[PDB]
């Protein structure tokens, strides 16, 4: 489920002037922390949230979020590995030009 | 419009020591097109602890709701809430979580 105007602009590889579009999955294995806040501060990422379907039930926060990550290549790569280190599953769908 | 049991039990009408606001934020096509959670995370040093979100993007518009606990100082969270409102996010302070 990716909006069609983002699809039309989605490329497989990173070109000049494009930014990663990610789908992030959260489960009861994901570290319990304000991770979007932390990468916003630590790596100078603007997390442009497109869609989310996160829920909290039975003591667990779970679901998915799709976001475009605005920053530079070094910073967005660092932020993606930080999220993976904290057990967010991150799929880099492509780069939005 | 639901809020998880365990949060409900801890949710107070007023701000006490060691409590933090729980907010419900509504996004419509009137909301400024900006990475607002990132912006308040930096500008006001707010940790946005997201409980639930139901945000969709269709037809050029992001819309829906997000419920989050806002961790920071009282001065900073009040400033961040006003910043969100100024950017046309509807913000309901549901209470304070102790
Ligand atoms: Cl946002």
């Amino acid at each position: 489920s990716i909006p069609e105007d983002y699809q039309a602009r989605l490329q497989p590889n990173r070109v000049e002037g494009s930014y990663p579009l990610v789908r992030m999955e959260f489960t009861g294995a994901t570290v319990d922390a304000p991770l979007m806040s932390q990468i916003s501060r630590k790596y100078n990422i603007d997390v442009s949230i497109l869609s989310s379907d996160l829920d909290y039930a039975g003591g667990v926060k779970f679901g998915m979020m799709v976001a475009e990550l605005f920053g530079n290549e070094q910073d967005d790569s660092a932020a993606i590995e930080y999220l993976r280190e904290n057990n967010v599953k991150v799929e880099v769908l492509g780069y939005v030009l």
